[PDB]
């Protein structure tokens, strides 16, 4: 965080090590729940940029949503790039890596933070942080296939194929995945499909479904 | 914007007729001047999309430029899209809805979601997204008027001279400028610009070179 001293200056708070500690533990017990970013968002609360990186490597550990997280903030940074056009010429703005602390000082940071105007630098990173955290959740989550749809006019084998990529990427059950595939695939398909894969019996199977729905 | 109620809740204030008239008054002098941009973005500090929409219905008589506006703005919501694909899942009780591109620009969100958005715990700042936007527009839409934007207009070291002609051109008919200054970007800036070995057979030329005399000359420069 920041704190202003008796000079005047906005100076660096290290986040304490029992937020720390609250963090690791949240992850420890809650990882891929969505209570985490509530959470994130609280415990890093004034956090420079420089702050969310030391919360990210002390959960390090999960490389593989680690990874997630860092392809998620490379594209909001380049992102931000598009929108702010840099301009040679001549505190220079941030760039899309300058937000992400990868190419900034935490002088540099604080500076952002505390000018005028302002450039929320440790809030953007947060709310990048945050879409990552959520596309984590949201790909491991039993919930990703309850409110999967067959599109009006989508064909078939192409749901199909849509439907078990999106089920075999969720951490869930076998028998939770089970019940999905038996039931939700027929109960999601649109209005035109659905009609027809009922009409075959409670015998049909995949293939005898994709046949019948063809075309349509 | 957006202000505090006693009772704490934040809603919306609507941007003040002097701000609206101040702004109306720097588009009615500032024609495309650079000028614009710094005071467009003083001027719509705090606002929503809603707001910022406001501000632009105020200055729409201007309709090649509100024209050029559009276009940048359905271009760059499109991208927002692509970098937010739509996910169809519950929201938990303790998530928001990420805005669309039409939400940022106001066209299918209301004031309460842009006030949700712009003031979440982080903001999700639809209010100065959306101004980006808008500001890119603003670039687009200077640089294309100004007769600045020919000055830099130069044929490349292979440039077919041809093709050259055909973009000096293309940017000279977009520019919102006098004769008197077009007929000089014609008869000595095309010149002027062209690269050295073209230059000096263009220079060599007779008092009353025709166009077609010059491409003609500089051929495979
Ligand atoms: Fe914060
Ligand atoms: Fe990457
Ligand atoms: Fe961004
Ligand atoms: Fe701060
Ligand atoms: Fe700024
Ligand atoms: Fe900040
Ligand atoms: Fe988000
Ligand atoms: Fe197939
Ligand atoms: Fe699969
Ligand atoms: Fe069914
Ligand atoms: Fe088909
Ligand atoms: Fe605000
Ligand atoms: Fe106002
Ligand atoms: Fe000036
Ligand atoms: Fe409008
Ligand atoms: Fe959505
Ligand atoms: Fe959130
Ligand atoms: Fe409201
Ligand atoms: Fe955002
Ligand atoms: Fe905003
Ligand atoms: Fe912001
Ligand atoms: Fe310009
Ligand atoms: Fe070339
Ligand atoms: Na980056």
């Amino acid at each position: 965080p920041i704190v202003q001293n008796i000079q005047g200056q906005m100076v660096h708070q290290a986040i304490s090590p029992r937020t720390l500690n609250a963090w690791v533990k949240v992850v420890e017990e809650k990882a891929f729940s969505p209570e985490v970013i509530p959470m994130f968002s609280a415990l890093s609360e004034g956090a420079t940029p420089q702050d969310l990186n030391t919360m990210l490597n002390t959960v390090g550990g999960h490389q593989a949503a680690m990874q997630m997280l860092k392809e998620t903030i490379n594209e909001e940074a380049a992102e931000w790039d598009r929108v702010h056009p840099v301009h040679a010429g001549p505190m220079r703005e941030p760039r899309g890596s300058d937000i992400a602390g990868t190419t900034s000082t935490l002088q540099e940071q604080i500076g952002w933070m505390t000018n005028n105007p302002p450039i929320p630098v440790g809030e953007i990173y947060k709310r990048w942080i945050i879409l990552g955290l959520n596309k984590i959740v949201r790909m491991y989550s039993p919930t990703s296939i309850l409110d999967i749809r067959q599109g009006p006019k989508e064909p078939f084998r192409d749901y199909v194929d849509r439907f078990y990529k999106t089920l075999r990427a969720e951490q869930a059950s076998q028998e939770v995945k089970n019940w999905m595939t038996e039931t939700l695939l027929v109960q999601n398909a649109n209005p035109d499909c659905k009609t027809i894969l009922k009409a075959l019996g409670p015998a049909a199977t995949l293939e005898e479904m994709m046949t019948a729905c063809q075309g349509v």
